């Protein structure tokens, strides 16, 4: 009763491909199932956030892009602020369309050994005490039934594993309707191009000389709550419904309607069926928050579900994914709700824009909103030892020295392993506390480049800290039982 | 063609009485006209803000109250924060009903020489190039026509000088309806006493053992936009309309309905007719902001309009009242709108309460919101010389020393005069720059009690700074032309 794959990941979106890479990184047979025989080819989210730039640099993937310029001044709710006041913060990468991100993740995942299988469509699932058998419509055979120890739903907001798997997916009543298009045809000639006029609002930002990006929301009560694909009819007629400008003669690449519905499943784990990315949470899509949040979901999940399949799988793990990403989810839904109330709203939120504009004068508020939208630092995983200094917080880039070699530690998280940084001393804690050299990485160096921290840290494969130190009376090595196993 | 009074102030509300005191302080015949033959006797706004405690202490009036305890932890939009992080800030006085405030202001104004005249009702006005003739219905004669150089409207939100004087009074469409009562009769037994349930919300705070304060707003679209007095019928039936609790058997002192309409006149001066207090601006009434804002209006206006009538009335003055209080007005309307959106609102503003709760962790945000609601420090009068260090900002209490006498300077602003603080040196600037000893007050002392400022300041009668200094190349004495006259 052998398996086809330890993990069947559903959907070759950014979330699915990232997860496949993580799993495969830590030695896990993974088959990926995607409805589409070709990727969407759609430039949806221009760029991604800076916590995501770091997830990619953790694994050494930034080269695959080519041009990784970053925007220091971004916004919150439409109030532009400087992002570089947070050490390492930024508003994210500027010009990478979703197509390019999925392209390199597909390349990386098949390069690492995953079996991407396009044209397979999940139709059913059954979950037993030792496995999961899924029902996927191959191109060749009408059905084809697969078997794995785990199935992870990385399919869309209209998730399919969610419904048959039994996941409950509650959320917020919709209040605003937003429509997107890459309009390439008869161009627009806008003069009211950012105004909150009565009826709704229009925004336009160019991305090619041919193509312009139409953001188009209207001040109404929606009627078709599900965010779905539409023709140019609605976007053009509603545009003239607000502006009196006709843009009907143009030709779109694609147009879509979405609402500010925010939903999030109550459980990220239901037996052996999972949800990562937009399968787990949805919201009003802009800023690349969905792709960024899904890629970070998948990264947090990857190494956990990876060695869960092999040995060295402790008690708490694979329930720490829910425990660490569900609050993050119910928090980004709250913050995107907040931003768009304060941004899309009319004359009731004018005071809001004013007040926050005033609060952004202060840099404590700057850094607060910084970490809120970047997802770089407000993600401090509340699950830790005492949680006081930098525990569930991530570890930022810092150069290391010759005692190991020149190599700094961003390079260290690239194999999806863990790491432990010591000073060439603390020999007892260097090896009598760590003789798991294959299990994690033990590194010896005088790593103090800049001004902020001091010695005594080992970190998780996703870049989170698990053991803060100074010599604390006893050197606690049971944190390595908290996130790894007791093996010789 | 002699006058009855230099100023006819209309309305013996807090604003009118305060203004009468200021005018009369600086030597101005003032007659006050109030519709009511007896004051309202209503405990409306429990306490007042701390900029108002300072206005009263400027004139040495805090004794007339008796019990001046102050609350250090207040709120913004329902988020409680510590107010004492601002030097001198607080959430204001706790237990003073509006009745007690009007009582002592009436006592002070008639003690200083004003002629309070109850039972006189303004019915008309006519404004000529040299005077104003008003039409007031005395108790004795049916009409009685009065004449003064100026008329100041310190009557209510349903102002009467506003309409005939021709003032344009635009503002915000109403969104929420709020109702107040001092319910003294069959008491309520509340268990859902602060919840934002669907339909609206209920709040109750006790003020006597008999009487409790019913705040009662409902989540609807109002129909009678004008804020007016009502019977207990509506408050009781709407209460059960939200809670299913019947409080109909009780007996109120008074009940009133109000909306979140915020209005503000475009001009505070229209010829020789004025608006101070709720005659100039209105909003959703809670927190004592209306009485506090009106009392500060009246204080800013008082000494200006006072010596405007006598000689020594410069060019810019009596247009600086509009120039200095209209932005303050259009700002408090914005901030009360903001608070109550974030407080009274339902599930759309939940993220709002969350975000500000997070931002209040930071004390820069604390002090910002501090100064916003206290009106103690965000009122920095933008009209000044360069406006850079503490110009249009007010001057806080600080002890002075024996070179004058023990007396510190809160005592100095009590005669409604100006003042100038020097160190016993700078003799040339002490008297060759200031030989207006009667016009302003020249004080000599080593005033450095605590840590914050250094020497070189003269201040306006309302407590605002007009001449910052250090020795600046030249000692500019033309600021004394900016707010006083050139007289020997
Ligand atoms: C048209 C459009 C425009 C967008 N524009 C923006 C934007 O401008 N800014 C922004 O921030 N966000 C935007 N978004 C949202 C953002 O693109 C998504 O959040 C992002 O793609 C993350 O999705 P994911 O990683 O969960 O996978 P998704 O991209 O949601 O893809 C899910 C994958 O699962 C596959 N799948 C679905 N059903 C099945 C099935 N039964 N069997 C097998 N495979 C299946 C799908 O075909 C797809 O390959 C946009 C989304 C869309 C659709
Ligand atoms: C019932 C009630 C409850 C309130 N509760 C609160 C509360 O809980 N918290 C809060 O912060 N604020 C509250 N307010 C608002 C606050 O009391 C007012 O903003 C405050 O009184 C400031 O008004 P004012 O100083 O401009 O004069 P007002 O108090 O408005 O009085 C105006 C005066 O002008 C007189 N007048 C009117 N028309 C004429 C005329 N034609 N001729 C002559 N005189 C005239 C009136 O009779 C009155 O004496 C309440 C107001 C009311 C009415």
């Amino acid at each position: 009763e052998f398996y086809d794959s330890d993990v069947v990941v559903v959907g070759a979106g950014p979330t699915g491909l990232m997860l496949a890479g993580e799993l495969r990184l830590a030695g896990v047979s993974v088959v990926v199932l995607d409805k589409l025989a070709e990727p969407i080819k759609e430039s949806r989210a221009l760029g991604f956030s800076a916590r995501t730039i770091e997830e990619f640099a953790q694994r050494g993937l930034m080269d695959r892009f080519g041009e990784v310029g970053v925007i220091p001044v971004g916004h919150f709710g439409g109030v532009p602020l400087d992002y570089q006041v947070i050490e390492g913060g930024s508003y994210g990468a500027r010009g990478i369309p979703q197509a390019r991100t999925e392209g390199i993740l597909g390349g990386w995942a098949r390069e690492l050994g995953a079996e991407v299988r396009r044209g397979y469509e999940v139709t059913a699932i059954e979950d037993t005490g030792t496995s999961v058998t899924v029902e996927a419509a191959g191109a060749d055979g009408s059905p084809l039934s697969l078997r794995a120890r785990y199935v992870v739903g990385c399919d869309g907001a209209r998730s399919s594993v969610r419904k048959l798997a039994g996941i409950d997916f509650p959320g917020t009543e919709p209040a605003i309707e937003l429509r997107f298009a890459d309009v390439a045809g008869v161009q627009l000639r806008p003069r009211f191009s950012g105004e909150r006029v009565p009826g709704g609002m229009v925004m336009v930002l160019p991305m090619g000389p041919d193509r312009c990006r139409v953001i188009y929301f209207d001040s109404s009560q929606p009627l078709r709550t599900a965010p779905e694909a539409i023709t140019f009819e609605e976007v053009a007629d509603s545009w003239q419904r607000l502006t009196g400008e006709d843009i009907s003669g143009a030709t779109p690449l694609w147009v879509s309607s979405a609402t500010d519905v925010s939903r999030q499943a109550a459980q990220y784990r239901k037996g052996r069926v999972f949800l990562a990315g937009d399968a787990a949470h949805i919201h009003l899509p802009i800023g690349a928050q969905g792709m960024s949040a899904g890629v970070q979901d998948a990264v947090n999940l990857g190494w956990k579900l990876a060695l869960d399949i092999s040995g060295r799988a402790p008690q708490g793990l694979l329930d720490t994914y829910h425990s660490e990403r569900h609050p993050v989810g119910q928090r980004i839904l709250t913050n995107t709700l907040a931003q768009r109330i304060l941004y899309l709203g009319g004359d009731e939120i004018t005071p809001m824009r004013e007040v926050l504009a005033e609060l952004m004068g202060s840099h404590v508020s700057v850094q607060r909103h910084l970490a809120g939208m970047v997802t770089g630092l407000d993600i401090r995983h509340d699950v830790g030892e005492g949680d006081h200094p930098l525990l569930g917080r991530r570890l930022p880039d810092r150069e290391l020295v010759v005692d190991g070699e020149k190599i700094p530690f961003y390079s260290l998280l690239r194999p999806g392993r863990a790491v432990l940084l010591e000073l060439g001393g603390d020999r007892g804690l260097r090896t009598a506390a760590a003789g798991w050299a294959d299990r994690v990485d033990l590194v010896a160096a005088e790593f103090d480049g800049c001004e902020a921290p001091v010695d005594g840290i080992l970190v998780r494969p996703d870049g989170y800290v698990a053991w803060v130190a100074a010599l604390g009376a006893d050197g606690l090595t049971t944190a390595l039982d908290r996130w790894f196993g007791p093996t010789a």
